[PDB]
């Protein structure tokens, strides 16, 4: 099992170097950086983390190919892969509608702007000139002038077509859950498009980006996970909820107690041990290592510590170190 | 006079950086680096040249509205000045043609996209949320979530009209050119553009981003100029070649030379003293001086060594520091 | 009035490097490295942080005559002063017994080593040739081979007499007390020392090294500052308890306390409130600019934040420098 | 074979670190860096290098136990280790006397003192608490208060006994010397050490830490390494010279010229190809693999390149890289 964790630029970056230096002492494999407009640049942050680590694996997770041209991401993420010494990965997904109602951007055919995107990249990064001329995407004669090494490129997916799609394309997929049940159907649908490729189905990381709250008193850590849990829900499509048994009513009841910043309300009893059992590993060690095997039996390759990762930081940092990581 | 130096990411982050913590003990005002996605990154770029420099400002020149969403423009800049204590500043010009042709970008309306651009970035950059709905440019209540403190914007221009938009909403100027006719003419239109917005002209940094190359061995100086002098010409509309009493022809001649790669015949005498007298700043540091000096008198504010700086960069910059800025 | 803060090497650099950035942003002028040989080195940590910060001043606070070559002590202070484009201070003190004891090291003759040692370590740093032949410290031709600027030399003193050889030939003292009895004592020394080498007395910046730790809550900070109190008066000379009306019963009592590990009687009532008011500054932001305030007209020129600076390091230094330096 | 490089802090720590990052790119196992009190600090250059590299071995070439007490030398290394991931790696030798006269220090017992610090180091880097009452060197209850993980520790070694006392205790020997007839003398002393104290004489990494120049044209290499030689001549002990046939005279007479600030003569005459033949490796890529391939068939298991390493620094270290280490 890999193990990797996320953080979110809303810290500064060199506060996040040090909890990725932390992450590499402990044992993990991978650190995943989210991108969004709003938080510090996805770049300038993998650039100082680059510079004070060494061997763990960093990347975006996950960029998307609206925000910025194909050609720029490519050479981004080159220029990480180069200041690393090749420790970069490419992590890529579609991007969400909130974040692109925000910035003007028209949501126009995720697929297949995601799959000539992502055939563009590995021929940037593999030192091609490219000349595309896609439904979305295109370019003619463009071409990088500095070595790229090799960059694994791993999308993020939840929508069935998106899963298959990685089946058919993908070095590794983040699926953003945390239950077995959600994990069951995701490893099908990748297997269908890596039939569909003809590809190996165990070329490809399954990795579960979840969410992630750990800490030796189990309440400390179910509490910390509630806020995060509730957005999760809030924004869980009708048959995610109805495949957990969660009244698909509580959704409109916790994004109505988040619209009103009432808190005090999700805190109080609108997050049930039901929704935290399904959307999140939390508790103790024990509870962690349980769903974490788990998710192993089912296929599951990496498992991503995501927000809030624990109570503190640096504490469940150490803690999965110590009584998970080192098994 | 404030001094500025270029550097282009064709070389490794590493290696700029010396470069730039040179310039820095060397007593210059600005780094500026170049934005194209075909070389390396120019945020990760400027964040090792933030680590390893203290007080010179730093900044992409320039970066454009075209490759990357204004937000994520606004956003990286933003974590710059974080990152390296307030000292960056923004370049931000329309793009070229070329590099967009490569990438399948259409150039549409250049002039109206930079304003709505940089009206779009300031709103960022002071904190406020954006709403905007524009010929080109639209947000729907974007904004940063973390503090950028102050980013001057410098825009990029050649042509009359932009040079008239600069006067109007830059805090500083950009000019691809070296030779004192050519920034009578730019002083003029940025004069424009500053009472058609009714601000005092005096506020905006008039720089010459120049051709630069400077040795204690004048020849020495001058055919390190000559290849980038031949594109200079090659991409001049025939009115600026008019200015210098260029014979038009000229341009074709070296376009071709060029398009033949026979470099032998640009160095052999296609591009004449006239043309490095006219599109560079070079020679002996006296020759240098008088150049500066003359600029100065046109109202020039700042002047920024451009590519190739000089024969052999390290000892250029020592050169500059001693010889010219040392006044 | 100038504001410092002091960080123990006890945590990894790339922690105490965010500290160190946070107390710039909060407008602090000097961040202050202590140097035992138990602790990470004083000078890959200043390194660190010199990468990290961009205009605060940085240096050891302090290092000694004993566990390094006064040369080699030139050349790394000059190192650092070479990254940090010349934020380097050179704390120097004599050194504590304890930590000599456990190095094996002969404290001999405190005072002339260091006078000499400062002579030698300022004549490097000036670019001369060092030949010196005095009673503790001798170099024959020794010489560095790359300039240093300017470095300003702070010396440790609590002594009568370090403190009059301070005034005699330092640019700064840093001195570990907290309040205005013990200034009004040492400011004297340091004049006369003064007076004894002919200087203007206001050349030297009088600064206090004091425990610190504020918090809007009192007791909270009252609390986070007794074990190191506790230490202070443990290790303060009979006089110096005096001079507070202080029992010099209660220093055996607490040493015992110490030697036992019974941290439960420091906090059940050993440390008294009048060990607190005399060996720190402490409480909410009132009572801290109170003391602060008191000690400025005493004359006073930098006041440091020593451990354990608050509660909490983040948020402490938030507090100091909205409700303190912002004055 | 392993390789390695030499890099002098004459030159600014962050010019260092583009030449270790190009040398981690191109193969090289270790990059090792020089401690004299005149140039850079050794540690503070570490630090840079650490920050700017990833997997590559790093560590001072070599530091010594008289300019820094030996629970100093641990502690920064232990710091080195911590910032690059256990990447460090320790160089300590006696130090040389030139050094040492200006420093005005007593060279006494190299050692006697030598063995005793490594063992002291050892100890400390190994977490105990460190207690000894040597003929030298001296500890009364010292302890590190991190942890340093494992740091190999070779030692700088040119005589005989020293030789033989590496062979006892070393990790690695680094030896002053570029010809088969001087590695053929050192083997065996390191081999008698070796079973003196009864471990595998293979468990040592024996390496020549030689005179390099390397470049397409065999003459402007030989030019670069003449220096350089120089002072490796007047350093040689009379048995040396001899023991190449070059007249002890050579000494005085090379030696005076650099007295002077002769250098010209250095280059014009009285390093002569004797000299250059035997204390270094220069040629074209097919010389140096021929002398490289002769020292792996008498035992060596590392090379590094030593000053000048070729005509232009950055050239040479991918020349090595392509022709050589690329077998
Ligand atoms: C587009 C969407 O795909 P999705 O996989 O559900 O996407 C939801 C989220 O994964 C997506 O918004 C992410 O980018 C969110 N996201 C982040 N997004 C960000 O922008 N930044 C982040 O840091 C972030 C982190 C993150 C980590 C892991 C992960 O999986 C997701 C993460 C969708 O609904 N797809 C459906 C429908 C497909 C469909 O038909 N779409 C197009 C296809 C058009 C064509 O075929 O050309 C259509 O309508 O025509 C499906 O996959 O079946
Ligand atoms: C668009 C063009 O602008 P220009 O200023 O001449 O363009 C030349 C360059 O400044 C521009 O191509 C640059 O981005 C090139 N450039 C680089 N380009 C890059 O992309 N990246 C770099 O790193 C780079 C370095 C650089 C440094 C400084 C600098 O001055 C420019 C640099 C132009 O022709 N403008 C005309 C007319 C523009 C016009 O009329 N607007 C639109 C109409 C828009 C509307 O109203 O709807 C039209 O032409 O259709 C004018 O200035 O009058
Ligand atoms: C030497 C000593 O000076 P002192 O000022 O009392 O020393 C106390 C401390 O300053 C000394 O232990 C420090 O180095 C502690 N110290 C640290 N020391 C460290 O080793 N590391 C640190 O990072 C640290 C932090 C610190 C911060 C501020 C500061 O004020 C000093 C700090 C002393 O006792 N001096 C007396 C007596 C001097 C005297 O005449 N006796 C000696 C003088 C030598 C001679 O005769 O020439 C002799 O005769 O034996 C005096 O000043 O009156
Ligand atoms: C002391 C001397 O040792 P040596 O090994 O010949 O020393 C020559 C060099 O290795 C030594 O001066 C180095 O520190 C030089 N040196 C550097 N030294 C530096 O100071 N800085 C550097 O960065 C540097 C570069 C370097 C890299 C590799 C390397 O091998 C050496 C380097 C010597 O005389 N050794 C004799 C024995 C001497 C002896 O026995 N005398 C004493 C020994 C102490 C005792 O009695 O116990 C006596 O008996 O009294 C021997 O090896 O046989
Ligand atoms: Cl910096
Ligand atoms: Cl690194």
């Amino acid at each position: 099992m890999k193990f990797g964790i996320e953080f979110v630029p809303s810290d500064p970056a060199l506060k996040i170097a040090y909890y990725a230096k932390l992450s590499e002492q402990q044992g993990f494999d991978h650190v995943w950086i989210t991108d969004h407009y709003n938080n510090r640049d996805v770049y300038s942050t993998l650039t100082v983390l680059a510079l004070n680590t060494n061997s763990i694996k960093i990347g975006p997770g996950v960029t998307n190919s609206y925000t910025r041209n194909p050609a720029i991401t490519a050479s981004s993420i080159a220029s990480i892969a180069e200041i690393s010494g090749g420790r970069a990965v490419l992590g890529l997904g579609p991007g969400d509608k909130a974040t692109f109602d925000a910035m003007g951007i028209a949501w126009k055919k995720p697929l297949a702007t995601t799959k000539e995107a992502i055939q563009a990249i590995r021929d940037f990064i593999s030192g091609k000139k490219v000349s595309m001329d896609g439904e979305m995407i295109k370019f003619a004669g463009a071409k990088l002038a500095f070595k790229a090494g090799n960059i694994p490129i791993y999308m993020g997916a939840q929508g069935p077509k998106m899963l298959e799609l990685a089946g058919e394309i993908a070095d590794g997929v983040l699926i953003n859950a945390s239950h077995p049940k959600d994990f069951e159907v995701a490893v099908e649908q990748i297997k269908k498009g890596a039939e569909k490729a003809g590809r190996d189905p165990s070329e490809v990381d399954v990795t579960a980006y979840a969410c992630f709250s750990i800490d030796k008193d189990p309440v400390k850590a179910v509490n910390a996970a509630k806020v995060v849990v509730a957005f999760i829900v809030a924004g869980s499509p009708d048959l995610v909820l109805e495949r957990h048994g969660i009244p698909v009513e509580a959704k409109s009841q916790i994004g109505a107690a988040i619209a009103k910043g009432d808190f005090g309300a999700l805190m109080g009893g609108l997050v049930t041990p039901q929704m935290i059992e399904a959307f999140s590993i939390c508790g103790t060690p024990d509870d962690c290592m349980k769903r974490i095997k788990d998710l192993e039996a089912i296929g599951v390759t990496q498992i991503v510590a995501g927000s809030p990762i624990g109570p503190a930081k640096e504490k469940a940092i150490k803690l999965i170190g110590k009584e998970i990581i080192a098994k």
